[PDB]
């Protein structure tokens, strides 16, 4: 058009307003400069008001103090990037200064004292930026802390110095206290939050004063914790601020803490769908070797990198074939695309690996041009090291002058070059995104053009197998007559047999040479990236290697101890630290395969790091590790991940006690001693503390049935009373034995006999008779068949067959580990021999079968006070295969909504059923011992039933020297018995459902633990009785207030699961267990029911003094009393991580079978092969044997206050 382009820039560069907002507002001033600028000025406020319908949840916080008068305001923008922009900073910095000098408490005074200049930005920037709440504080000495820009505190204290307020301001910034001291609590807010939590308690049935006292305790904590006084000082968590302050001469007159965006909602954003649903208007209108290049769009909020990411996808759809990331294809390569709406939030994903980048695409609108905050974009690109940036000029159809385009280009090509990107040489396409949606080929080509650059400018990423060999070492074995071998997964490159390789990492790098390469299955001549292999070496002993070093092509990789990195430490929500750390953080760093411990130094100016924020730190390790920049690592804390990070630049590199661990060790190994039955004594004092008659004799401990009425509280104790001593293996009182166990075993056998006979002969001589049982196995059979298959797939038999666990026909519990199963020859049954031959034909390693008998060992395990438990130890090659079908049955039962790895969903339905009364829970007595053969073949495909006959142990060898041939099909201890009873039970139960018009979906099962709708129970009972099973009338509940399933026991919805004292208590470990189980059964969140607390306290006095006070949080084990760890005198807080000591079972090392452990290692690589976001950088660890002595040890472990 008429208006010249050369002079709209002179106005553009004196305003900052858009390009078309200049070109058009200049045709109105007839082409007069100061005219058009004054036109825009007032024609501006409308823009602003046009903005304030956008949610502005970002922005910065500022703080200034004068002698002892301070103030704090937060001014909001809507983007992370603006918050740190040249201009925006200068604004909030003036609206802060001006607010100091002229003290301004009222927020409107200044909001309007600036409102004119506030538009002098919204116009330039184009984001809703509104100066939000301000307030101020003054006292005798008042200090301020500034956590970057996202959180500021103002602290005033009449009685302290500088260092102190700093610190207490630091604590306030990282603890969010609502009140300055516990008493400040709104007398009303608390008179009702207590008169409301006094119901929570009282409806559960608890007596008045117990609910009162409990609620009060809960209330004292509830308050104390949210009040500065009752908050553990964050730089000395072993003492509260209450005390920190009073021990210091001081007291705080008050505090103020603002965090950016508090209270504001900001409805979540989702890039994936948002584009897919924006092009939903325009949608209505062998080559796997292709590299995966990911890119990211970065630009102004409404310059429409949103609308562009659409066009790209649709246009590349009409022209070609196929963590919130949209993807699209080019004839040559496949692209992943992500939005970059937030500096910090990107830096986080690029570190956490949840999204890296090969090239960015900078999206600006030619309508406006580079926004002032565009340099922050480019700068984000610079900092993250994004190799290439392509620029898409958007909305060009709205610029009738072509010299204005070449002007914008100029502007952006220069910014690009202030930040070291190739400005003169960087590709820039001019095209509209919206028109390319409207099927307008003229502007459609401009999109294909852009992807045309993604194709040629963003370079193809080096394929993993083209980089120099490297295999992270997971384990070393010394193989007799073959030499040393390391196992790992080859991270990159290739290692051909005969090549020379270095082992560099934790010691003086050593060199060696590849003598071979093998997987469990075949043996190979080369190791190819991505493969889980074993690499054979020569002339290197097996103690000259450690898990943690790499094997690599010589000179490829070097050992380093010092490096400056960028890390993101996890937030609380993501399961990380819930507490900040400081100058001397001393965690462990996980490098592909091992923790190596190290010290960090913060950068220039930071002094605190909070769960959730980013950080550049220089880590310096204790001993070296093979690395170069780009290498990811986890930050670890006693096995828990609390951070992640990457190496940025490799630098040239340069507590506990004696008579404390020993003092506790001595106590641990003491023997707590008392008169009589300590367990029984405790139980009786617990009954007494709850107004219940104690046990008269040991005889009654186990002969006491509960009442299923009374309130939930009157029942919880009644139930505990009936269970707590019921499994105690140490009552003398009784002609009771394990002979009782066998009599049961012989009885199940005899019964299986009957049903094997019954189940083969139903021809009622007439046609009349039709029976429920008959009809159910007929239906069950058909459903199983459809679920299971004609026969077990080999594809499934292969990924589920394995060694694992306990004793076998040939290994005693002590040689239980899988390594001693590949080590020693396992037995095997005639029918089963073909399976192991089939296995032997598939591996080069030698599969050895020891004796070849049809026998298993029927043995005996303690279980009750009144009975033992019969079990079966299998030929260990049988087991290997019984765990195979057992594993496929496990996958298949998932289609019936049965998930056998999760007894959680069975506990909840027990809980539901006790309020709802619609689900019943049924328990079966002998179960694993009652599945007869007859029942098995009637129900199973013949193909299945055979491979079940093969893998089963048909005969049994008793301890009595004698023999049995099994009438049942299998016993607990058989690798598939659990799933086969699960499936047998589910199908039966489901068929009864169908027979009754109920949902098969309502039957859910875990072993012999059945939940189904309560109306199906009396039919189930009759069906079970038919197929053999004997139903426990005493333990199936289809009607009362009570249910039980998988260890959780419920009454009307309240958890009433008891605890058990199973063993005579003789050691401090033993006592602590009981005391802890009492703790858990009686605490409602760290708060004691006072009826038990008395008994706890009494018996706690029985332990060695130091041990009464050595406490751990919950979920950390039973090697210490569960309680407060900030109270724990022994807890040594090392390098900002708190270590507490616990009783360990003392164990001696043993020699592992190098071969069998190495097979086990490789057989596992094989298995995994046929199967936050930081678990991808951890492994599964080496084989170490040990035998536990009866002595105890003390181990220090990492803790956190919750
Ligand atoms: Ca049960």
């Amino acid at each position: 058009a008429e208006i010249t382009a050369s002079l709209v820039k002179e106005l553009r560069e004196r305003t900052g307003a858009g390009m078309m907002d200049c070109k058009k507002a200049l045709t109105e001033a007839n082409g007069d400069i100061e005219l058009a600028i004054e036109n825009m000025r007032k024609s501006g406020a409308i823009k602003a008001a046009k903005k304030a319908g956008n949610v502005a949840a970002d922005g910065v916080i500022k703080t200034k103090i004068d002698g002892n008068y301070g103030i704090i305001l937060e001014v909001n923008c809507q983007t992370d990037f603006v918050a740190k922009d040249a201009g925006f900073q200068a604004f909030a910095d003036k609206v802060l200064d001006a607010a100091v000098a002229g003290k301004i408490t009222d927020v409107e005074v200044l909001k309007a004292q600036f409102e004119e200049e506030r538009v002098a930005l919204v116009a330039k920037i184009g984001e809703n930026i509104n100066i939000r709440r301000v307030a101020a504080l003054e006292g005798d000495v008042l200090g301020s802390y500034q956590h970057g820009a996202r959180i500021g505190v103002l602290v005033a204290a009449k009685g302290a110095d500088e260092e102190l307020v700093k610190h207490i301001a630091m604590h306030v910034a990282a603890s969010k206290p609502e009140f300055i001291k516990p008493e400040d609590v709104s007398a009303e807010v608390v008179e009702k939050e207590y008169q409301v939590q006094l119901d929570i308690a009282m409806q559960s049935g608890k007596p008045k004063e117990i609910a009162e006292k409990m609620v009060e305790g809960r209330m004292k904590k509830f308050t104390g914790e949210v009040s500065l006084t009752g908050q553990p000082f964050v730089m000395e968590p072993s003492k509260t601020v209450g005390q920190l302050l009073k021990e210091h001469n001081a007291e705080v007159t008050g505090f103020i803490r603002f965090e950016v965006g508090e209270g504001i909602e900001k409805v979540e954003t989702d890039f994936a769908a948002e584009v897919a649903a924006m092009s939903k208007q325009s949608h209505m209108s062998f080559e796997r070797t292709k590299p995966h290049v990911n890119v990211g769009t970065i630009g102004h909020v409404d310059h429409g990198k949103t609308t562009l990411t659409a066009a790209i996808t649709t246009v590349l759809a009409k022209t070609y074939g196929g963590t919130s990331h949209v993807e699209y294809d080019t004839p040559t390569r496949h692209y992943a695309h992500v939005d970059c709406p937030g500096h910090a939030d990107y830096v986080k994903n690029m570190i956490t690996g949840a999204a890296q980048m090969d090239g960015a695409i900078l999206v600006v609108a030619a309508t406006d041009g580079p926004m002032p905050q565009t340099r922050e974009h480019i700068l984000l690109g610079r900092q993250v090291g994004v190799p290439y940036i392509i620029v898409f000029l958007n909305k060009c159809d709205m610029v009738d002058d072509e010299e204005l385009l070449e002007l914008v280009e100029m502007e952006v090509r220069e910014l690009l070059s202030q930040y070291d990107f190739p400005g003169d040489d960087t590709p820039i396409v001019r095209g509209s995104a919206l028109k390319a949606l409207e099927g307008d080929a003229e502007w459609e080509a401009k999109i294909l053009e852009l992807a045309g650059f993604l194709d040629s400018y963003i370079p193809e990423p080096e394929r993993a197998i083209d980089k120099p060999f490297l295999l992270p070492i997971e384990d070393v074995f010394s193989i007799s007559g073959r030499g040393t071998v390391v196992t790992g997964r080859v991270e990159r490159g290739i290692i051909k047999v005969g090549e020379e390789v270095e082992i560099v990492g934790i010691k003086e790098t050593q060199k060696s040479t590849c003598t071979g390469v093998e997987m469990f299955r075949k043996l190979l001549d080369e190791g190819r990236a991505g493969e889980n292999v074993g690499v054979l070496l020569r002339g290197i002993k097996r103690e000259e290697i450690e898990r943690g070093q790499v094997l690599a092509k010589p000179g490829t990789i070097k050992p380093h101890t010092k490096f400056e990195s960028e890390v993101y430490i996890l937030s609380k929500d993501e399961g990380g630290r819930h507490t900040p750390f400081f100058k001397g953080y001393r965690p462990q760093f996980y490098f592909r395969t091992t923790d190596v411990t190290g010290t960090i130094e913060l950068p220039e100016g930071v002094e605190m790091v909070m769960p959730g924020d980013n950080i550049k730190m220089v880590v310096t390790l204790i001993h070296p590790i093979a690395m170069d920049d780009g290498l990811r690592f986890a930050i670890r804390e006693g096995g828990r991940t609390v951070g992640a990070g990457v190496v940025a630049k490799v630098l040239s590199g340069a507590s506990s006690r004696n008579s404390l661990s020993a003092q506790l060790r001595r106590a641990a190994n003491t023997r707590i001693e008392v008169e009589g039955n300590l367990a029984l004594s405790i139980a009786n004092d617990l009954l007494l503390a709850y107004g219940q008659s104690p046990f008269n004799s040991e005889a009654e401990c186990i002969s006491f049935s509960p009442r299923f009425d009374g309130t939930p509280d009157d029942f919880r104790i009644n139930y505990l009373k009936a269970e707590i001593m019921s499994k105690y293996d140490d009552f003398s009182l009784g002609i009771d034995t394990e002979a009782v166990a066998w009599e049961k075993f012989l009885a199940a056998e005899a019964e299986c006999a009957l049903t094997n006979a019954r189940l083969y002969r139903p021809d009622y001589s007439e046609d009349f008779n039709f029976s429920l049982g008959e009809s159910c196995i007929h239906m069950a059979r058909r459903k199983i068949a459809k679920l299971i298959g004609d026969v077990p797939s080999v594809e499934g038999m292969l990924r589920h067959c394995r060694f694992s666990g306990g004793a076998t026909t040939t290994n005693n519990r002590s040689y239980g580990h899988p390594s001693f199963k590949f080590a020693l020859p396992q037995a095997c049954t005639p029918r089963a021999l073909k399976y192991v031959l089939a296995l032997r034909a598939s591996t080069h390693f030698d599969i050895r079968i020891s004796d070849i008998s049809p026998f298993n060992k029927a043995v005996t395990v303690p279980k009750n006070s009144k009975t033992d438990r019969c079990i079966a130890i299998e030929p260990g090659w049988n087991m290997f295969f019984q765990l195979g079908i057992g594993g496929i049955l496990r996958d298949r039962l998932r289609c019936w909504g049965i998930d056998l790895n999760d007894q959680t969903i069975n506990q909840r339905r027990a809980h539901e059923g006790s309020v709802t009364n619609n689900l019943a829970t049924v328990d079966l007595s002998a179960a694993s011992d009652s599945i007869s053969l007859a029942l098995c073949e009637l129900l199973l495909p013949p193909g299945w039933f055979e491979v079940l006959m093969d893998l089963r142990s048909p005969k049994g060898r008793l301890p009595d020297g004698s023999v049995v041939t099994y009438e049942k099909i299998s016993s607990m201890g058989n690798g598939y018995t659990f799933e086969l009873e699960s499936l047998i039970f589910a199908s039966l139960a489901r068929s009864v459902c169908e027979i009754l018009d109920l949902d098969s979906s309502e039957v859910t099962v875990y072993g012999d633990d059945i939940i189904l709708p309560s109306c199906a129970v009396p039919a189930l009972r009759e069906v079970f009785k038919y197929v053999g099973f004997t139903t426990n009338t005493k333990k199936t509940f289809s009607e009362g207030p009570f249910r039980e399933s998988c260890g959780k026991h419920y009454y009307s919805g309240v958890d009433v699961t008891p605890f058990y004292i199973r063993h005579r208590i003789v050691s401090p470990a033993d006592l602590i267990l009981v005391l802890n189980n009492l703790y858990r059964w009686a605490t409602i969140d760290g708060v004691w029911d006072p009826r038990a607390h008395s008994v706890y306290l009494k018996y706690r006095k029985l332990l060695p003094k130091q041990l009464q006070r050595n406490t751990i949080p919950d979920g950390y084990g039973d090697g210490a009393l569960v309680g407060s760890v900030l109270i724990n005198p022994f807890a040594k807080n090392r390098g900002w991580i708190r270590y507490v000591p616990v009783i360990t079972d003392h164990t001696r090392d043993r020699e592992r079978a190098e071969l069998g452990s190495y097979l086990y290692d490789l057989f596992s690589r094989c298995l995994s092969e046929s199967n936050a976001i930081d678990q991808l950088i951890c492994r599964s660890n080496p084989t170490k044997i040990s035998r536990s002595t009866g002595k105890f040890d003390i181990q220090y472990i990492a803790c956190s206050s919750r």
